[PDB]
């Protein structure tokens, strides 16, 4: 309510969660039809349309774990939101695993504190919706897309302190870094609902690749293909 | 051209920048405060602006919410673009009965539930501190507003809808005057990057009363915050 | 010749071993599911079996009970005697209703309290997860065999007579399947060595329900789980 | 009362508070008039006087977290203390920070688990009390003193392991490091009272410069006077 | 009772407990008369007997903190063992511990959560039975051997990510790492019970010596004759 | 001359001192005990004596309260002064009904609050030990004293004034004997600069029962405590 402008209604029970507002307009624009825009609180915009004649939403969420619990907690319990895609960007931690390439979030390692104070310091393990994870790896696999599905680490900082910090994760099997998965599969496991997350390499520690703004907005196009087509079948 | 997070180039952004978290809020502050604005970003809607007040360049931009949000655009205001003052004007709720709804709080320091500092000093607290020139400045000034000013520590919260509805109590026993998600976050960067930075908060809800406000009420206590805000900047 | 904890040599060992908890339960899989079985391990009665499945060779080894125990033998197979494939197969305790006695859980990830991870990255939070091949071939194959098959996060728990009867519901709240004592520690272990690793898991018993079952109806379920794991084996 | 051998009305509503009680004696024997010693226990000598004509008192806390922990406690609650002024000393983290200079503490960071016990191993900042820093910054500046006022680190190690340590506190803009401070701030906060340490520079971790015993217990004395034109004021 | 497959009565009020179940077989069949075997559970060997007409327990624990806490739980609960001596093996962390040497755990340092948890993140010190300590270091002297008495190190993991980690432990005195004691004087404490560890060294940090598998079941009889000599004193 | 903490000159001080927080304790047990008596310490009033105690020449200094300062003292006399024998001579709260008082405590070891250690070992638990050699001697000294002795973990607390009335009894479960604030770092210390401490403690009351002792009482109790620490001292 606070941060999303709209009545429970309006809102899918489907969504699709950029972390760029702007992202979630493209999404809506190129994929979707009889598109009504349901939110501008923030300038975090949400849109409700039909794809292939199925209901479905797209909101942007922000960046880090505390912004995307804010959303993540109000689409839930006040919009009854019952499956949540992420359809994110990642910074790649392996030499196996390039930029453009799209990874599911088996699970999240994290360095927020989020869960370490709500399990009294022991080590919980945010985790995808199986179902969600079987239906998105078959529907990229019939789609020629070699996708890969593992760790990902869900960091509060873009700019760490310590340029070789990433490697210790990466020995650990971790394939890449991004900003949002450890909280939306906290928070969907807490409300008994159900979440995913798809994500494009944006950036490398490997090779230094970086993709530009345009490019983040606008043209990573095939995770946005299998989240729809995921959404379908639910 | 610019960062993957700013798209703009060096020059663009003044040294002194405002910062509201909301996007919307930063395009109202350019539109009713400042002259001959123009928008240096528009990457992810994070509205940025640039503009005069009384004569002098000062910018304006959202930060989004949370501690990694301003931790990715504070870090690069000030390494890209050459910021070299930062002043966060925002929204918190009241932990104390004397903290009232419209009254403006000045952030000496912020505790945390983040654990940004945590993993930096090895598990021991770290105190994210303003810098006092501009606690001072904007203090003298807000008292020769007449307002009703605060200076005082502020909590830096990491979770809008916590598991504990009472978990606040703890905080206010100890003194802390109010919540936000920015500030532990502003201040740490500031610190290790060698710049200053300053919080003020208008008080907009209250855990202790439930008093209601109207829009116009609203807008008026805003106003003077920003313009505190804005004569703290004319002085840098 | 061997290590100090296994006591045979480099090619006795299959590069696809199964992991039972308890050293009986690999002789009996090795008697049960494997053709020519030669021991080549009695170090500290820890039974090491290696036969074959289907004309395929494949180990079977009891780890122990507990995170330290299990990377123990973990760290020993794979750097020692080279294997590649490491499936445990054990028993849990449900947190879930509809995560009924005799339902075969594939763990994805495994949620601790052991402290093993904490220590390496400085305080935050690693998630060990199962290798992605093998948890989707061992759900195909549950799936056809017409299981009642689930796949999520399972608690790695390092005590078994706690302090608190009521501590486990916290972690039912966020989801986690149920409780065994060693698959956060085996994921780790593979993921650090770059090797794969699964754990299943058949139900015995449930912190919700008090539900009984006879010794005939529990070998028959374990016999499903351990066709399952063989079957994987046989696919990689 | 264990600790504190007097009554009620013994000790004033505002207290100096050195580490050393042979700093309290000079302080109480070169600046207040009427004095009375009140305190002799295990020699942790306090005194109250008057300076300019307003009573104030001036005690010794001993070095340590738990040492001025037990002191300020004992002040606030049995004696009915309003103000406490740290005065003490200081080692710089800052070539900007020299031996004899004078720093407000606006805030301790700290390595003390005082209060990482407390709020279950969040970050508790204890903060001065913002009246009396800008009325002790204030008569600082009007005697010329350039005086500073930032975060100082509280730690329980005079003699650290690593003597690179403090390197990591100096990058985060920490002034100088004492003993005290983050338990005098975390006690006045909790208890409803005000606080503010002032300290003197008596050490360098940038020109290795050590002042002598004598030094740190008798020739301090412009923290001394700003101490007590800000006691006048309360 | 879901571990050890036996009734109250069939254990001793004393037991020794080597982590290897068929060391325990060793010490039964070497050091026993009247030997029942009252366990085989998931192949755990426990044995009853007399030693110099006194009836002792012998068990395997099996290795690392959670197998321990498993069985001392059962044997102090359900069989009322009163007093626990782990006969074990560790590596040594000082130039001082040779290979074979005998130790004493006065005490037990850990990188094990176990007491994390507990007590909130503070330091507990699991601590031996004073009188146990007592009588097996007299006992130990008066055969000849030169004991130490001191820290011991229980750890979770053997293969240490750092082959330097160690260094720090020995530079703050600690003789040896093993991997039970740390949850063995735990249990005791918490329960009321008596509990002592001693400790043949069978690896060396120092001079990296090796003993093999046969070595360690069947020929650490020096601490097997101390540990058997002290209960008979209890 | 000397150190920022100690006004002394090296060989001012015996190679075993004995240690009470009190430095007016420590006059008293100078004044009582030793023959000879020179003042070498004044600085911040941390009064520290050397004599002779049947004829062996002996020192006792004030430590102050708490882990600080203790960690101060501690390390300036072993690594300025020399000494080499640390004897603690304190007072403590019994968390044990068999813990009388006016029975004398022996620490084997020290818990703690402080996190001191937690820092240093990256958050695992190290346990500060004491010497085995002066245990056993104080032990045989105390026992043949006829004397009530009991040996083992005692708790190093950081605050007195907590917030919570009933914490200490989490110990108490967990055997711990009693309180007192400064042993976990004295022990600490010695075994990193490789010396020998021990902590000798006088129990002065009870969480438990209130029992009421007189001054005379109270004043044999703690004379029987230095005869045991001083014919310690002896034999080393």
């Amino acid at each position: 309510t606070p941060h999303i402008g709209a009545n429970r209604g309006d809102v899918a029970e489907t969504i699709l969660l950029p972390g760029d507002p702007l992202r979630a307009k493209y999404i809506a624009e190129t994929f979707l039809e009889d598109v009504v825009q349901y939110n501008n609180v923030r300038g975090m915009l949400g849109f409700t349309g039909t794809y292939k004649g199925k209901k479905v939403s797209v909101q942007g969420t922000g960046m880090g774990v505390p912004s995307i619990g804010i959303y993540s907690h109000e689409l839930i319990t006040e919009f009854g939101v019952k499956n949540l895609i992420r359809v994110g960007t990642a910074g790649s931690y392996q030499e196996d695993v390039k930029v453009r390439d799209v990874v599911i979030a088996m699970s999240a390692s994290t360095d927020s504190a989020i869960n370490k104070l709500r399990f009294n310091g022991a080590d919980y393990a945010p985790t995808a919706s199986s179902d969600l994870v079987f239906k998105a790896y078959e529907i990229a696999k019939a789609k020629g897309l070699n996708v890969k599905a593992g760790n990902v680490f869900t960091s509060d900082t873009f700019y760490g302190d310590d340029p070789n910090a990433w490697k210790k994760w990466a020995e650990f099997g971790v394939l890449c870094v991004e900003m949002e998965t450890a909280q939306l599969y906290t928070t969907a496991a807490k409300l008994g609902v159900n979440a995913l997350t798809l994500l494009t390499i944006s950036d490398s520690f490997i090779t230094h690749e970086v993709t530009s703004a345009e490019e983040r907005q606008t043209t990573f196009n095939e995770m946005i293909e299998v989240a729809l087509e995921t959404a379908l079948q639910l």
